[PDB]
Order: C-alpha cells, then sequence, then structure tokens
C-alpha cells in the first residue's frame, strides 16, 4: 500500500491516504 506524503513532512508523522 502506496502513501502520499506531501503535506506531512515536520509537523507530523503519519502517513494516510483518502
Amino acid at each position: 500500500t502506496y502513501h502520499v506524503d506531501a503535506n506531512d513532512h515536520d509537523q507530523s508523522r503519519k502517513s494516510q491516504q483518502y
């Protein structure tokens, strides 16, 4: 399963996908 980390990189670490 591929997650897309576009805005989550420095403020938080929890990848997801709508």
